């Protein structure tokens, strides 16, 4: 017998609300910029479908980051664009400013706002308990309100969030892989970095939605305040979901895997074992414990759930207790 559907315990139908036009990107036409208007600076890094640069627009003298595609699906370029531009003037939201045809490339090039990014590796040393809280609380701006908007990130991890230290000016970068949700859609589930993809990924379980995204902000909470990059060390997609397991436990796994009747790859059976849930105590040492709260705790396990339905929706974590004041702070 099949998987048991699932449907969002929140935002459910606001796609189905929305004139076609807002989520059918495939019919979605692309606005092109002028790509003289564009002088590369110097390169930054690379991408699985690009090659990013710092650029210089000629007519304003502003300083942006230029996304050089590499050969993707026009589909997929029209859905990262149409999301972009849905998501445009969003809390925390990187803002795509111009879309330009490269020449000798001949591929599309994405221009967005430039972040002078303080290099999570070295940032991360530097945190405070208030500033993972802060930082935290912006993320969450950011996803509650793409989660509003009927659309999953899908790739949430530290490199996705670009953070001005200085400025206290945080941004969710990379919709490359963000989806519009729709209930009852299967989603490929070869989706995330390793280290973030959700127990529905691991599981092969499609019919998922925004508490993906929820799950991928538990692991950066856990990497944050127990100063352990990653925090679920997997070795491959199959041994993900074991580092997983040895830590919220083998029977609330089986208790999730019976509950949607999910069959699970033969290759799990031998590898999964048996082991109980820990307790986040386990995690404490004396370099870590200045990050780490009963409230810090508390909401982290809210978050780790395998049952995606069981996590709370980024509305709800941002009336969690381990924001009070941060919330204060902004009122
Ligand atoms: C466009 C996108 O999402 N792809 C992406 C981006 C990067 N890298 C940066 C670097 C900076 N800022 C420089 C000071 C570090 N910014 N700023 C705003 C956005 C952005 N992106 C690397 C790799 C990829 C794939």
């Amino acid at each position: 017998s099949g998987p048991v559907p699932s449907r969002a315990r929140v935002y459910t139908d606001v796609n189905t609300h929305r004139p076609r036009e807002y989520w059918d990107y495939e019919s979605h036409v692309v606005e092109w910029g002028n790509q003289d208007d564009y002088q590369l600076v110097r390169k930054l890094g690379r991408g699985k479908y690009s090659e990013v640069f710092e650029a210089i627009n000629i007519t304003n003298n502003e300083k942006v980051v230029v996304k050089i595609l590499k050969p993707v699906k026009k589909k997929k370029i029209k859905r990262e664009i149409k999301i972009l531009e849905n998501l445009r003037g969003g809390p925390n939201i990187i803002t795509l400013a111009d879309i330009v045809k490269d020449p000798v490339s001949r591929t599309p090039a994405l221009v967005f706002e430039h972040v002078n990014n303080t290099d999570f590796k070295q940032l991360y040393q530097t945190l405070t308990d208030y500033d993972i809280r802060f930082y935290m609380y912006e993320i969450l701006k950011a996803l509650d309100y793409c989660h509003s908007m009927g659309i999953m990130h899908r790739d949430v991890k530290p490199h996705n969030v670009m953070i001005d230290h200085e400025h206290r000016k945080l941004r969710l970068i990379d919709w490359g892989l963000a989806e519009f949700y729709h209930p009852g859609q299967e989603y490929n589930v070869r989706v995330a970095s390793r280290y973030f993809k959700g127990p529905e990924l691991l599981v092969d379980y499609q019919m998922y939605d925004y508490s993906l995204d929820m799950w991928s902000l538990g692991c950066m909470l856990a990497s944050m305040i127990f100063r352990k990059e990653p925090f679920f060390h997997g070795h491959d997609n199959y041994d993900q979901l074991v580092r997983i397991a040895k830590v919220l436990g083998t029977e609330d796994l089986y208790d999730y895997i019976d509950k949607y009747n999910i069959e699970l790859d033969p290759r799990f059976n031998d590898i999964l074992g048996r082991h109980s849930r820990k307790r986040w105590e386990r995690f404490v040492h004396s370099e870590n414990q200045h990050l780490v709260s009963p409230e810090a705790l508390d909401f982290l396990d809210k978050l780790l759930r395998y049952d995606h339905q069981s996590r709370l929706t980024a509305r709800e974590a941002m009336e969690h207790p381990y924001f009070y004041t941060v919330v204060k702070d902004q009122a």
